[PDB]
């Protein structure tokens, strides 16, 4: 069919789909870190 | 048939090119977040 | 219409692939405030 | 034969996501090094 | 152009597995810019 080496590419593109959104959740993770840290070094004024 | 695989392709070249609009929304909130950090370093 | 079907894709691979240029044009600038930030290692 | 250039697409492919695995590995360093840091700072 | 827009597109494949590669290479940039600043405590 060659459709054969359709199939299996979607599967494919779909996973790298799936890997750039949970990469995404580490780079928004990444934010309420850079928070915690910008705000650390404003109680502590030392 | 085979033209009707491509569209797909062509959804989940918009729903993960789509995906990257978002991300690189992130990368601009750390940059932000880097640059207030530093400014907030200069004084201590 | 298929052949042209792929004149979209084109468009696209090449529409995305300017986007992560973004991505890249945007991951360079963190990595330079962290520079700036790692000199003030004695202040 | 065209449905053998599809085989350097598939494969071009995985190359691709052998590496975005390669760069999310890049990315979780950089959440373990900052939850690490932030630790370090919360004990001053 | 079928298996000639076969190639443009193969092509497009190797042009953006050099966005990701470089992207990464800045990815690595940053991680070893903080663990040169995490044990920096």
């Amino acid at each position: 069919m060659i459709e054969q080496q359709m199939d299996r590419i979607v599967k494919e593109m779909r996973r790298q789909l799936e890997m750039i959104d949970k990469l995404t959740t580490r780079e928004i993770e990444q934010i309420e870190l850079l928070k915690r840290i910008h705000d650390n070094l404003i109680t502590r004024p030392v």
